[PDB]
């Protein structure tokens, strides 16, 4: 058994299934999906933090932006919904009338994802399950439905792993003042013993009702409640050894680390398992203001996934549904495009390990990423070279046999100085889709 | 911004407005005002503590006295209200039917006060505002009115600062046993995590609804809740830099210290800002048993204010209203008398600083106090000398010019040995009211 | 860079070299090696603990035993050396006259060990390096030599890893009373801040002088110094990322766990990296009283090694040299025997991983262990069966090819029900040494 | 009496003498003054921190730099003094052969400084007084003299205040590894209880032997000794109420805050007392590599002083003497230049307070700073305008009288819109030295 102390909990390491999964789907869905609006300012890590909360690109932070008067959100809300329409009132408009969880589960499976993590409770404190610790939840208001539960059944039916996102660090149902500057986060928090118990009780309830594969907390865990985690993590691991927790609790234990947009993104192999998360656009929650110009293209999603994976992480790509339970076409098309590349190149991604190095580039700048499966080394070009002669800078191979991944064709190569030169017939280059993939043995 | 740690909060010092205000009005008003009764035994610091709680002069401690059977209060209650009339039941008789907050605000302004602090919640735990954390409050019972709110508007309308008194340390809604000896205070306290959250939540709510100029806590802050103060004080100071807190929280920070009757009263300059508090009589809450013999006279209020001020403090003088919202004539007349002296001598009090020394006396025992305004030194006699020749013991002046404050008349003086001799024409002595005031430059 | 906090230090996991090494050599050597005497009572975990300290089989515990009057050690010592003969005096008799560090390293490399960990300081507080925090060390006393540094240089020149053992939890130079019962360990420890500093300073010193590959602490870390380990570990990992620490510090962090004789020995796959340690006999320090009846035979060492590796562990086999620095023949022969077995079967041990299960057994009781290297599964029998027909219980293989490891010869097999049947030609069974080994692909 | 608790110690505020003094002299002098060498890379706050320790402009950090092999210091040292030349050896070469404490004090009083604070012990752990806790001090080594005591006696005889600087947070006599990156500061510290005692004992010793006016700690206080400061501070204030402490202890209490070069420099009125410190050049310790290109000119010192004072701070200007105890001419000339300016404009600096605003500027870009003394407002231009017509932006005065400070001559002025227009006769503008100064009443 695991014991409730960090030294014992340290015995639990990231489960094998998570390490091999590589790709998961995040879902930021809640009453903020109804107004579904934000100023698409930029990417976290690139937007100056002196402005960020005033021009917040995260549509799920709508309530916080609403509280800052004369924030673009406040202007939009007053003209659209009125000055007398409290944020909470969106719970009545959040109906999920067109929601079909098996349809989501199928799209995620078709997209190539192996696990799904919905927001059970984001910062606004609204719970997407029939929690018994608050009436501000989807069973008592809005959908009159247990979204977390119904989605967990659908996802598991599709054979995917199901995890839960919980906002332990923030709950605007316990504060009145908005966050305007990063500094405010140091003191505008629930702060009470009451809140530390609520958060513990709610995650315990998520463990009891759905036994999730991942406990993905956000924004730290209330200080007064930190010692509780030893007990919660043991309780969880004893019911579900293959369960896993992220690194946003602020305590000694975690099974995998996280990076969000530019924030904490590794430049090379990090030495521990991690997971990169971002939305398809600049928001997590649905933003009606984003168009294709604010979103990654299929190509960029593939290069992204490849880079993350060659560095040992998983890609946790966020989908932001509308209040009605539908997934916007722009998102769906990107997911399906990724799923297509994965159906074709999945073997060089899933179940792979990192190699000695993650990266290389060709003489004319095409980036290259590596992954491994025992003796097999996959060479994944972020792009398809135009000519047949390829020169990879700073790489030698002692394999004696390099093949073209898709066809299996054995190819001609040789170590030329500090480089590796290979000839790939144009007929093969023409068969690859977004990436030229080679396999060295 | 202020950060939630004592080292950062230390940057906040007493606001300039508070330091210059000199005089404020305390208001102990609540359901204890209805029975409005106590044995006027004596002054805190003079009554032996082995008897104090059994013959409590603080009428606001009525409930605690009621719980000690065979306490004079218990005898009075049973004969007047009956053995079956619970203390809580007074909330139904507390109607404030004759209450006029603008009338109070005007009396306080006329009295010369610059800030007003009502009891939002005293030890009996009854809240004079529509708090959402208890139904034992003035909006749900008694007046069916938000007294703190309506009084805050009235006081601000009169141009005075508004602060709030909160009993963080005691709440008899969380205990059953009475305090009989000082020792009991060490353990008869709410004690729960629940109470530490309630107190934090209620002061946060007072900050949110009324943004007070002073947070005047009493009886210490619950131990389990002490770390919360770093967050509460930062939250408060960031919303209201010019806000201020007293020294009864039991934590590193405070903006000004307090003395109550004889307790902690400085004998000379203390080196930090402080505030002296007391009722006009021996109680804070209305005591129908006090007559003029238990109250300070206008003269004694003036000497009091002068002494406090010459030592760097403010006088926080308590008014105890009746259950109907009226202020007893004996109190009102003393307030107005003080206001009259202040209209005349205000310039030697308001906005002043301490001098090198606070005190001196005349050859025949008249006490003298000093205050300052840059180069101007005010010499305030606690009384009006009979003869024209005045000899101040142990004082020399290097001003070359001493005037009679009221008229401006230049007077004749000279340093005679270790003394200062001055001649004040009887026509001038006859114009002064309760104090001879001289001005040296 | 690792930061000095548990959450950050958790980013460091057991290094690859340690995971792949499988076999290392422990060396308990010090002044207790001079008397080299204990009553070989039995194995830790089997001998009742109410008798253990009184008849301690760990010869390195001689001083503690000596402190227990009329314990077999007391009597032996008084009869051999006399009552006017303090334990410390052995420091002067510890001359290591015949020590040859390169011979030790040649021997351990021949035995098949990939790392060596000598006792730099055992419970008696005698230090084997020229420490500057105590004069009770090998440079000042006895050998007049830096034993730790000289062995480190030889071990590393032989191509092996070098770690250090340090008794952080016990130091008899700071106590006077012996440990008589397990409970005594809870209060009879140095206990002072002075000792906490000393232990911190000496491990830091080992790190700065030798930068070891393993920091092997024993008996917990002084409670007063536990917070220091956050800094010590970050400082160490920042200078040597491939460095490692065991799990006897009593803090949140460790890279691998440990089991001693029967204590904490896993019966199955534990799920984290660990290391098994024990003496070739029943003691760690040299014991002239042990005969071959008290030691493991080469066959049992092989079986011990295999069991350990199949379960994900490393064997840290202890060698106990004499005071003159020679390794007793009984131990050298067993080391060589194991080295020989490893020279034949090494490929199925070094660099392997655990399989789905660690263990099986034939229909006739022969135990089997499994190890893995990608698609290759090693089937290691703990013995060599007599008949060519072998029936393994409760096992089915989906390999389609099962070879005899040493010869590489393809073997006939089929899954018969819930069993696996293999025919091993007598010629092949005769080729194997202590273990029949098969390889499935 | 102050009690040893933060709430009580908070009763002590910055003393009047320190608030009124405005200008003091810092002295970084020790054995590092002998090599007196650094690469004058730039100012702290501008030089990237990933290069700063490798090209440290603080010559007093010589030992740390020397510990970084092939850092410009390492190379310089090996070429000048050799590889067989330990840093400690400079202690013997530090002879202060030409030191004359009264000459130093005469110089600082001429410069206009009101207090002097020498380094009693910098990061290298060398002590400049006959401490009894270490032999690595000036009485036993090099000068054979109590530098701290002798300078204290001379400074005080010159009529100035005397404080002491102590490196509580760093002492390289307890570490071996150099600081290479800012992060290293989080774990490379003495860390022991022994060090916490030593630091406590030495500051106590400074207090008992010299009763300094300022306790200037640097680099935080050892975590294990932070609770000791409650006692140290009470003990100190009880012996010397006018004593003071800076804000580099990392505990709740401090009397004034600090800013170093660009680090923590306020752009406006901070609201608490503070002190700015920096070298005349880019180093604190003497650096023979600095020329006048690396130093502030007399004009910039004046401007620095004014900016600081207008914002409520004091300037603690650092002087870096040579190993022989003489102050380099480049520094002595700038000290004298500033002293001259202070002899003319002192009345607008010493004893002043901040005004409503610290700053303004003319229509043509000349910066202006304000200071106050009761009803007098000093308008200090950072330069001397060329034209007699001066237009100050965004300022209106209700004084009715504006004089030219040096001559006292009444000037013509009027508020023109949102500006202030003054005519300063060319004769007067020519009388001023580095700053045009006006006085409004
Ligand atoms: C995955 C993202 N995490 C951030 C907190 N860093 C959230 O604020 C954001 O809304 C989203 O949930
Ligand atoms: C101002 C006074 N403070 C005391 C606590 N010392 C209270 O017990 C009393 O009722 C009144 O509120
Ligand atoms: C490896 C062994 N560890 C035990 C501590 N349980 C020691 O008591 C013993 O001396 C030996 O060092
Ligand atoms: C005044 C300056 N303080 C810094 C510490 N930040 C020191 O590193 C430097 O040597 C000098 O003493």
């Amino acid at each position: 058994r695991y014991k409730p102390d960090w030294e014992s909990l340290r015995e639990h390491t990231v489960p094998k299934w998570f390490d091999k999964a590589k790709f998961g789907i995040f879902i930021h869905w809640g009453i903020y999906s109804v107004p579904g609006w934000a100023t698409p300012t930029g990417e976290l890590g690139k937007v100056p933090m002196d402005a960020w909360f005033f021009q917040n690109p995260y549509a799920e932070w709508y309530e916080n932006s609403l509280r800052i008067k004369e924030s673009p959100t406040w202007e939009y809300h007053v003209k659209t919904y009125g000055e007398n329409f409290e944020y909470e009132k969106f719970a009545d408009l959040f109906t999920a009338e067109k929601w079909d969880p098996q349809e989501w589960a199928d799209l995620f499976k078709k997209a190539g994802a192996k696990y799904v993590i919905p927001t059970t409770k984001h910062h606004d404190g609204f719970c997407l399950w029939g929690t018994k610790y608050t009436d501000f939840n989807s069973v008592k208001r809005g959908p009159k439905r247990d979204l977390v539960g119904d989605l967990a059944k659908a996802v598991r039916e599709a054979g995917l792993r199901f995890g839960v996102y919980y906002s332990g660090g923030l709950d605007w149902r316990f504060t009145t003042e908005p966050i305007r500057y990063p500094e405010d986060l140091s003191y505008i928090r629930p702060n009470t013993y009451e809140y530390a118990d609520y958060a513990y009780k709610q995650v315990m309830e998520l463990v009891d009702l759905y036994l999730p594969d991942v406990l993905w907390n956000d924004m730290g865990w209330p200080e007064k409640g930190k010692e509780d985690l030893k007990y919660l993590f043991a309780y969880y691991y004893n019911k579900h050894p293959e369960g896993s927790v992220n690194d946003r609790w602020g305590v000694p234990h975690w099974d995998f680390k996280t990076a969000e947009y530019h924030v904490n993104y590794p430049g090379d192999l990090p030495g521990y398992k991690w997971e990169f998360t971002r939305g398809i656009g600049l928001s997590f929650g649905y933003n009606r203001n984003e168009g294709p110009e604010h979103m990654l293209s299929v190509e960029q999603l593939v290069y992204t996934l490849v880079d993350v994976v060659s560095k040992g992480g998983n890609l946790l790509l966020n989908v932001g549904p509308k209040g009605d339970g539908t997934i916007p076409d722009l998102q769906k098309e990107r997911l399906l495009g990724l799923g297509e590349w994965l159906r074709k190149y999945g073997d060089a991604i899933y179940g792979t390990s990192v190699w000695e190095r993650c990266c290389a580039k060709t003489e004319d700048g095409t980036e290259i990423r590596f992954t491994r499966k025992c003796n097999r080394i996959f060479v994944i070009f972020l792009g398809i070279p135009t000519g047949e002669k390829i020169v990879i800078e700073d790489l030698n191979l002692s394999a004696g046999t390099v093949r073209h991944f898709l066809t299996g064709e054995r190819l001609s190569f040789k170590n030329v100085g500090k480089n590796l030169e290979i000839t790939v017939p144009k007929k093969l280059l023409e068969t690859d889709s977004i990436t030229l993939v080679l396999e060295a043995v």
